[PDB]
């Protein structure tokens, strides 16, 4: 069949022009750069005491809205107790959810291959208010610790109801004892316009 | 033709060689991490009361250095009123511009694919002086919001003149209302050795 | 032979995940964003006075714990003066060390081309200590200021023996009169357990 040159230079810009637009292509309304958590919001663990060792004075402790940070090496997560949690994120607009993301560091940035602090089964809630009337299920899945580590979940036969509310609610975890931990979520959707 | 798949390689390669060198390769004088922005700059505009909701207690405001920061997600731009508005930086050495770089979130990732709030025309200035003799006009320009994000723009026929001052004037704007926004700004030029 | 433009695409898709993993795809057991630098380190150096000019309000200076963290734009390397200098670092996990990487600025986004702050000749220690006792020489290798920005160095034959505290001892540099600069040194290797 056969490829050119120049079809391979055309198909790597392409690439990599997409690589770069926050390497999915989708509006990220959940992108605390645009707009942020609320703490209706699980407690907050640390995943270490390497602290006792113990609290250099520059350190700190990842708050939740970390998640509603691009920034995702080794490093830079937020966990929570147990396999089970939850935060609750102020869109930056009003939409309409179609998708979510969620990402956790490659598998080959970790300690023996294991992600198994890796976020499983997790749902997303609609809170058609800016405030706690129980929250609308938009969707169930599950995140994959193979595939990779960008993971994009499109709702099933969503309304085009709109909210500015979300919640993300995770269920199981990867198997690990103390904690899970939160690298990235993503929300996707169509403006109130 | 025919490419084979070790030329493909090695196009990779170097495709991803360039990606990662600031993605065009060509050394910033505008660049914070070396040298930066005066406040001979318009007054800075906060594109958003979703602040009214309002003031997080983590929260702050985008400085003009902003746009020497090579942080360019959807939050992170510099944004003052109307469709006209300056900056005026001071470089990192005393060279000869050659070439500045603009660039603007991705269509993509902005909400209905309007970058509106994008610079249109703009024009760059020499100022001979670390101070404020009227500066020499080093070119004009037009920020295509087709067109990549990041946009390089040579000079037509410079002169050897150096500088360590120059302005960023922004002239007009691709519509918006309220505001312009700048992502990230970049000057180019043969260093004075 | 011949490539298809599936092919290809699986080719750059393959290599995206892999500049995404850290760009080398090898666990850092010294970044930052899981455990860092002590401070048996050497002075520390701010590369300018464009300073005489001087003190913005904002500005801060390069601690070493700059060489534990990712962000390697033009700015952000550690100095200290002269070509010889070392950084003691403590990893985030006891770990048998196989190799390291060390990086400095692209020649492109470099003053004419020169990295002459570039180390040159390096080795790396063991301290078996979580104190002072005299480390043992795990390698001795050459930053070669061509080749890549991003060069990695596997030990010899190194012993099993596991290590969480390690030194960066810096011989040579590539020339530069006043001081040598350290944008990012890592450390890879097999976990104790």
């Amino acid at each position: 069949i056969g490829v050119t040159e120049e079809q391979v230079h055309h198909i790597v810009k392409q690439a990599l022009q997409r690589y770069s637009e926050d390497r999915i292509g989708l509006a990220d309304y959940a992108l605390e750069s645009g707009g942020a958590s609320v703490i209706s919001t699980r407690c907050s663990e640390t995943y270490e005491t390497k602290t006792a060792f113990g609290i250099p004075l520059w350190y700190h402790s990842q708050s939740p809205r970390v998640i509603l940070q691009p920034d995702v090496h080794p490093g830079n997560c937020w966990a929570f107790q147990g396999p089970q949690g939850f935060a609750v994120v102020r869109l930056s607009a009003r939409i309409r959810p179609t998708a979510v993301t969620l990402e956790h560091v490659p598998k080959a940035l970790s300690p023996n291959s294991t992600i198994s602090s890796a976020p499983k089964d997790f749902a997303i809630f609609g809170f058609d208010e800016d405030l706690q009337q129980e929250g609308t299920l938009l969707g169930k899945f599950t995140y994959d610790q193979d595939g990779e580590p960008i993971q994009t979940f499109h709702f099933q036969a969503p309304t085009m109801a709109t909210y500015q509310v979300v919640e993300l609610r995770i269920l199981t975890n990867w198997g690990h004892p103390e904690y899970t931990c939160i690298y990235r979520f993503r929300v996707h959707g169509e403006p109130a316009h």
